[PDB]
């Protein structure tokens, strides 16, 4: 997509050379923001073939709040396998914080229900927020939240959402991330009888791995195509009642897929 | 400053009309980002006279972690008076979360010390973060955090910082906010023997109150002047040992101050 390709070029042009966790070098920039008007089409990259299967399953899984990968395993979704222990547990990652943020006084805060309550009764609130950055539980998580915090906003009958992503592997992870949150905005908008607005993506340490350079140049040589259209075939009674089969994509005509090699 | 004035104009040009908490209407946009290269000067607005007195005192107060306004009162800093109760308490706002985020297992997490530890031992970390958004303590706070979350980054011997501000009164609050965090970056950089990099400001619900419109047009009619220079007269042994007198501003030549009327 235009916004995505321009970010790749920006990292190439002004990114600084360094390293990651402890291995493959990277080119990185700090602080970036882009916007996707969801009325213009569903933001699924077209310059390389992507699939929504895992994205949809993972989001439904997040919304349910159970951090065990049993559900993902049952549906052959393996993106969390590398981090799950022998019992399939990941610790209190995303879902747990979204649906049951633990407090010192023994309560479990449902941030998703809270946000839906705000959107329906106080849409102009300046604090319609969901945070996965629970400082006191970071050490227990298999991975520290990447998509750490997001906020909603309502104007002119449209629902917008801004995500703060602390770090981002532009080539491998970003396409997945943008589609995931775009899907959530559509679901929340449907439950609130609102039209979709903008998805605003804000990133911290935004990078490209050294071994993804040839792949990046290849993708940049391709012209983006018209964005597809998301179809929700059914209207669930609540945000927790969506099903995999409820979502379909129309008019998706991407360029060939590009593999993403990763070091271990 | 150029970046600040362009934001005011953006809100004027594309902001939508609505309301706030429950009173004065506003023009607002959702999702914005701007960058200040601290090497180009200290980002204290020049198109209207500003002062650093309260900003400095408030930041030292945040760093100490005590949320009672006694210190502010002793120094005639009254910006938190409206929210403090009879005993001068504000609940677990900013400072408490920065220095003693409470966990369900009875610990108090010092995020400032943690970040300094990361900057000195693992500067390439993609999670050098401080969050004030403690979901389980929001109801006990006098006010929900506005400057909610910030992240540091190091490259080419320079320290950068990105702040996520969930909501922002562009005319009254933003000038204060930008200078406050810029000051923190300078202090953290000094303690880490690093040069200052960029301060990246990211906002959510960014607005201008209807009764600040004439004031905004007046400020936009003024040409920004060269940014001043921050001087730190002393090098404290730690981030918790700074004093008010350690900071001085040179070359600050602003336009006349503009009052900000507020409804109650």
């Amino acid at each position: 997509m235009k916004q995505y390709l321009e970010l790749m070029q920006k990292v190439l042009d002004e990114g600084t050379q360094k390293n990651d966790r402890t291995g493959t070098g990277t080119l990185s920039i700090f602080g970036h923001q882009m916007r996707f008007n969801l009325q213009d089409g569903f933001p699924l990259v077209t310059t390389k073939r992507c699939h929504l299967r895992s994205i949809i399953h993972e989001l439904l899984w997040f919304l349910q709040g159970d951090t065990n990968i049993a559900y993902l395993h049952e549906n052959n979704v393996t993106i969390w396998d590398e981090w799950a222990d022998e019992n399939g547990d990941l610790g209190p990652v995303y879902g747990k914080q979204w649906r049951a943020w633990p407090t010192p006084d023994g309560r479990h805060i449902d941030q998703i229900t809270t946000v839906l309550n705000q959107l329906k009764n106080d849409p102009d609130s300046r604090r319609i927020i969901v945070s996965a950055w629970n400082v006191g539980e970071l050490d227990k998580m298999a991975l520290a939240p990447c998509h750490a915090f997001f906020q909603f906003y309502v104007a002119d009958g449209k629902l917008s959402c801004q995500l703060y992503q602390r770090a981002c592997d532009v080539f491998l992870g970003l396409p997945f991330n943008i589609a995931s949150y775009a899907l959530l905005v559509h679901m929340m908008a449907q439950q609130c009888d609102l039209e979709v607005g903008d998805f605003v993506w804000t990133g911290g340490d935004t990078h490209l791995y050294s071994n993804h350079m040839d792949q990046t140049h290849l993708q940049l040589s391709r012209e983006p195509r018209p964005l597809p259209k998301l179809i929700i075939k059914r209207k669930p009674e609540s945000i927790f009642d969506y099903r995999f089969e409820d979502f379909e994509i129309e008019g998706y005509d991407p360029h060939p897929g590009i593999k993403a090699p990763v070091a271990i």
